[PDB]
């Protein structure tokens, strides 16, 4: 049965529940971006409408067959009503066509669903700095202080100095990175730029990031492994006996592997700046993690909350258990007081 904080109060609507069958009295079924948790049980057969962004709707039609008549695309930045509430799509800066949701309900209150988000500045120069918000369902997923991370902007210059640098001193090296869902598009792309190179992979992950509206995609991304020297592979192969095997498949083509893979956070952050990150190795493989966040650091989070100053705050991620909730409820609490809302 579906959870309280994927439920929006005074209206028909749900957000991101999809897995639970038909939800009582639920009218329309919003999806902030397609990623398998959130999107989890949309199929051709769903025949309620779906309000998203072009994008996801874009990964709904071709990817999982929904019905176009079913699929609502909105603009972002715009005000549109659906079953008579006026309702704005906002840049979610988490991976491509995912969108942060504002309510403006009949009676005056104003609610704000940040689906998946990586806080940032620039956000508050958008439609949010001209109103008020009652209630905020936050994504928490890194709401402790130990996860500090560095800005995409210095992982992204670490990964391409790093893919050059190698190549540069043996021109038979492969580069490899890690995927699992859309997201991170930047850092095999960043690479095979300053390579040079196009990003080879297969024909369904091709399909996905042609469902994106990237501009110049064409020009980046290919199916011919063979012309390119920037490899993309599921998360799964990377690691040792992934990539040799790998190896193996590109003929002598190539004698070494560097391969990356962009995690969250890792612990090594705790003692660690990004310039003194460094692989694990064993034969002609390198392995390295770097942390590439689509998702708020605690320190960017608080800043986010203490701007908007919510009088109600509902945590969508790591709800269940008293100790993670407890713990949440304590910061929100010290965030309030320090800000003096
Ligand atoms: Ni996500």
């Amino acid at each position: 049965t579906c959870p309280f904080y994927k439920k929006i109060p005074g209206t028909g609507f749900t957000v991101d529940a999809f897995q639970y069958g038909v939800v009582e009295g639920c009218t329309a079924y919003f999806l902030t971006h397609f990623h398998s948790d959130h999107y989890a049980g949309l199929s051709k057969h769903f025949t309620f409408p779906v309000y998203c962004s072009e994008i996801t709707g874009n990964l709904l039609k071709n990817k999982l067959h929904v019905q176009e008549q079913y699929i609502h695309p909105l603009p972002l930045d715009t005000e549109c009503i659906v079953n008579g509430v006026k309702v704005v799509l906002l840049d979610a800066n988490h991976c491509p066509g995912a969108v942060m949701i504002l309510f403006y309900l009949p009676n005056g209150t104003v609610i704000l669903h940040t689906g998946d988000f990586r806080a940032d500045p620039s956000m508050e120069r958008s439609l949010l700095a001209d109103q008020k918000v009652h209630m905020l369902y936050l994504d928490t997923t890194y709401c402790s202080p130990e996860y500090t991370f560095p800005s995409q902007q210095e992982v992204i210059r670490f990964a391409i100095n790093t893919a050059f640098e190698a190549v540069t001193l043996n021109p038979h090296a492969l580069v490899v990175c890690g995927t699992y869902s859309i997201g991170k598009e930047k850092v095999f792309l960043a690479i095979a730029d300053v390579l040079g190179s196009k990003v080879g992979m297969s024909q369904e992950k091709y399909k996905t990031l042609q469902c994106l509206n990237i501009p110049e995609i064409n020009s980046l991304i290919t199916t011919d492994m063979c012309s390119s020297l920037v490899h993309l592979l599921p998360m799964m192969q990377i690691n040792f006996k992934g990539l040799q095997s790998h190896l193996k498949k590109c003929g002598g083509k190539y004698n070494q592997i560097l391969a990356f893979r962009p995690t969250g956070w890792t612990h090594s952050n705790k003692f660690t700046r990004i310039a003194d990150v460094i692989p694990q190795t064993k034969g002609n493989i390198s392995i390295y993690g770097i942390p590439y966040s689509e998702h708020s650091s605690y320190l960017e989070m608080k800043r986010f909350v203490q701007w908007l100053k919510p009088q109600k705050i509902i945590p969508t991620v790591n709800v269940g258990t008293w100790k993670s909730r407890s713990t949440m409820e304590k910061y929100f609490r010290e965030w309030k007081l320090e800000a003096g809302y």
